[PDB]
C-alpha cells in the first residue's frame, strides 16, 4: 500500500559504555530474490566491513554469513544494533543494498 | 525499484538563527489518488498544525492547503523547511499521511 520515510541519511548521539541502533529498512514492491547487503563503517583514517549476509526472498529472514566482530549484531530489517560503545566508534555508518542502494547514519559517541 | 530507509523517526539538533529541513517522504506500490498530509507540532504545553495539504495523484506535486505561520514552507517529498529557528521551536514534529490507514513519520527538533 503505502509506507512513510525520514529519509535515507541521519545523524545519531549515542553515550559511550552503552549500545545503539543504526536503523536501515528496505521496501520490495516487486518480488526480490537473493538480497546482498553490507555494512561499512568509514572514518577519516579507517575502514571496515561491520557485517555482510542475503535475503533470500519477501518471505524470508535475512541471512548473515560475514560479521567483524561480536559487539555488531543484526536485529524487511536490516538495522544493527552496536554495543558497548567506545568514542572510537564515531563515524559514518553505510548500510549497501544490491538487488544500488544505500542508506548513511552518522554516529557520534558523547 | 527498491528502496531504502533509515525509518520513521529521527532526532535533528539545529542551531538557533538557521533553517532546518524536517523530513518526510512516502511511497506508493500499488497508487494512490487524493492522498491527505498534515504536519503537527507537539510539546508538553503547546499544539499547532503547521501545515496541510492534498496530492491529487503520484503524478501531481504537492498542494498545500493550510499554512499556519510563512516561517513554514514545504519543499514523493512532503518535507517542510522551518526558517529564522528560535528555541521556543524545540519539540516534536510529526507528518500524518492518510490513504482512503493512516500513517505518520515523528522527528525531534533540538534548537541549541
Amino acid at each position: 500500500s503505502l509506507e512513510v520515510s525520514v529519509g535515507k541519511a541521519t545523524d545519531i548521539y549515542a553515550v559511550n559504555g552503552t549500545e545503539i541502533l543504526l536503523p536501515c529498512t528496505f521496501s520490495s514492491c516487486f518480488g526480490f530474490e537473493d538480497l546482498h547487503f553490507r555494512w561499512t563503517y568509514n572514518s577519516s583514517d579507517a575502514f571496515k566491513i561491520l557485517i555482510e549476509g542475503t535475503v533470500k526472498n519477501e518471505k524470508s529472514d535475512p541471512k548473515v554469513t560475514l560479521k567483524d566482530d561480536d559487539r555488531i549484531t543484526l536485529v524487511n530489517n536490516i538495522s544493527i544494533v552496536l554495543r558497548d560503545l567506545e568514542f572510537s566508534d564515531t563515524g559514518k555508518y553505510t548500510c549497501h543494498v544490491k538487488n544500488q542502494h544505500h542508506a548513511t547514519i552518522f554516529l557520534q559517541v558523547v
